[PDB]
């Protein structure tokens, strides 16, 4: 149970789940 | 350290970090 490793997991999750969301938006508008 | 100087500051960040998304958001739909 690493915290300085586990840091960058959450900041990658985050990251990933942001880019999907904001390309399923752009997606479904155009 | 002066505050009354300080806040013209944030607030141009603040405008100049929003004026910047919203056009970056309407790029990427055009």
């Amino acid at each position: 149970f690493p915290e300085w490793i586990t840091i960058p997991l959450v900041c990658i999750y985050m990251l990933s789940t942001n880019i999907l969301l904001v390309n399923l938006l752009v997606a479904m508008f155009g």
